[PDB]
């Protein structure tokens, strides 16, 4: 698969070209990747590619540039995780290391675009556009709808766990890892009545804030409802 | 349709770059430009599309700085009036006001050209080339061939209507203004025999002229006869 | 056939580029020059097309600027001897010229890269690269199999006999031009013959040499090897 | 095609021979001359070459020897533009470059038969069955109607254009260039009209003349009037 890595390392190229201000050649170096990965065959990656191109460009006519470059790096994160969940399905690796790493990405993917200056809701919107593309990568490899959806549920939680531990919350963020290794090792009712308890508490928490309530705070609530809705579908 | 609109952009990107003096980037932002033609579908810019990047990488390299922004302009203006064909066709706007808009943009095309210094004969055939893609898109659209043959009469009669303010024979550009309002309006008889006594009128100019004929008079000449033949096909 | 000629001048200019320092615009040249051939047609030249855009792409990475420009040599003269291959078949050209055609174009670009740096034994894999491109499209063209064993021989004993030249084994170039004389005239069994004789006596020179054999020496032998075997072939 | 070739070369031979007296051996050569063409199989150049070996035995007979040297310079010429009409269709050539040729050719032979002595009632009359000698070639070929009745327009006002600058009417030479480029180009009705404007204006030069009009006047009008026949059926 060294056409995925060729398609990495321009992706790579491109936000140090964005970076250094040339764009015609960012917008060309956009077109060659769309070429590889449609030589490759991916068709998530390649709508993907053809609607980062089209608004990288506008976004750089407008001078928007660190939204250009987190969807050109959402785009290299969504490549290396297919190159990822493919030598792990391969490999005949477990689901649960799986998870773990995909975690581990979309947690690392988050602190860079929060590096940056992206807000949260940005970085949310991308991270479920990241998911929903890894849901049909692991549905064309043939996986059933419960080792999916625990995947999901565990990058999610990942996630929520990086934003709890933002906020401070040390005790949900205990909880939050005794639900993940609950999911991870198959045990899906004690993982929703856990997931359940931590809802309540996430809601009390809310509550106690009143009219101050940061946005982390809501955006994990969410986070939690939507993991734990997969952890039932399980 | 932002595609062709991305495309505009990337053409006027295209014509900077020739002026700047990068000709490899504008190689391959022609190829670019090819790419998104072909990713939108129509058949005629694609063929101009790949003729353009041929003729203009050879005239590139032979120096021909002038022929090469002048084959991006029309290609850049082609691709606006189908954009605006589409537009004026999906709203339902009447025939009158688009052939109008199209008159006015082969108008200042021709302005454009005429002020960078390429020869009127070069004009008239890019125009010419430019009527017949219109005249295919016109009829990709289901329009019949009477509102066809009305438009592309009525955009040849204003290019030789500025032909003949630049000579400055007024009175046949009024008559010209009265013959485009009868086309317009659906009276077609009554145009063509405005046509011939103007194509009367125009060849007693030429007679009395003798062997000093500038060429706007020749071009005029055809121009006129070839609108006549168009408006007596209606 | 334009087309391969601007496939060529690209090429030229992604070598000059590559000389001058940029990369980026060097792979995004060969991508061009990827869709030209693609769109002319020709399978072999568009399999070596992509694999060079990944090899050079991975090759500048690293920093090996010497064998990425051997690389885009080795395609150029591979689009430039189809296009004459192509020119001779259809202009009804004696197989002779062809062959000696085609082994001065292969002399000339292995003495090229002797003169870049490029080792003997790289230059003798990318020539036999070359070589069978060459056999698949002289396939293409519905020539029989006796004729495009002749061609290929010929081309093989004439970098064979450069070889020699450099060597300073004059006795055995003589009778490698008589070989060949043979060859390109049809007499096949005389040839293979002569062949015969020239292996054994590269055989006792080598022997002679004892421990201090060098390289060109050892391909020159195979290159004569199989040489023979194709004139048997034919 | 190396028999035409040498199909030439004999009727160059033949030619210094009626020049310095033999026409026994004359005769004898344009005997082998119709072996030749035969063996080759061109029907019209059979037929031509028949007659020409009976008409110059006449013509020798009787000691006109400048109009058999016409005959055979006429068909040496149709000889060398057929082989020159199958090396542009072979090689792809366009037809404007293969008109341009024609015209060319058809000149120089006319100014050799004008510096010989023949009169241009003669010379038209030679020309003309030279170029449906081409024109039968040009339909062996599978060529449309279309390009070959350009080619030979073309070929007729190249012929026109020649007497023009005879007589020393610049205006009129401009014009024909004019619509040369017009016919080349494929613009038919311009050129049509074009020619129609020609022709009104050969027509009062002839009635400014009055009694005393040359004859290449009236050789031009007609020419000019067939060429716009021709293009009128393109
Ligand atoms: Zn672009
Ligand atoms: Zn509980
Ligand atoms: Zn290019
Ligand atoms: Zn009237
Ligand atoms: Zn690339
Ligand atoms: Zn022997
Ligand atoms: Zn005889
Ligand atoms: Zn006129």
């Amino acid at each position: 698969m060294e056409k995925l890595e060729v398609a990495v390392e321009h992706l790579k190229e491109a936000i140090e070209l964005i970076e250094k201000g040339e764009y015609v050649k960012a917008d060309l170096i956009l077109t060659d990747i769309l070429r590889l990965l449609e030589e490759e065959g991916v068709k998530s990656l390649i709508k993907q590619a053809k609607e980062l191109h089209i608004e990288v460009f506008k976004l750089l006519k407008e001078g928007e540039y660190k939204e250009a470059k987190a969807l050109v790096e959402a785009l290299r994160v969504s490549v290396e995780l297919y190159i990822l969940i493919k030598r792990g399905v391969r490999e005949g690796r477990p689901i649960e290391e799986i998870a773990r790493e995909v975690g581990r990405k979309l947690v690392e993917l988050a602190k860079r675009l929060e590096k940056e200056g992206i807000s949260w809701e940005e970085i949310i919107e991308l991270i479920e556009r990241i998911l929903e593309s890894i849901r049909e990568i692991l549905k064309e490899e043939g996986l059933p709808e419960s080792e999916i959806n625990r995947i999901l549920a565990v990058s999610i939680l990942e996630v929520a766990k990086y934003l709890l531990e933002k906020l401070g919350f040390d005790y949900l963020v205990e909880l939050l890892d005794r639900a993940i290794e609950y999911i991870l090792k198959g045990r899906s009712e004690l993982a929703v009545h856990l997931l359940d308890d931590i809802i309540r508490r996430v809601h009390e928490e809310i509550e106690r804030y009143g009219d101050d309530v940061p946005e982390e705070l809501l955006l994990l609530d969410l986070l939690v409802q939507k993991a734990r809705d997969l952890a039932a579908r399980i």
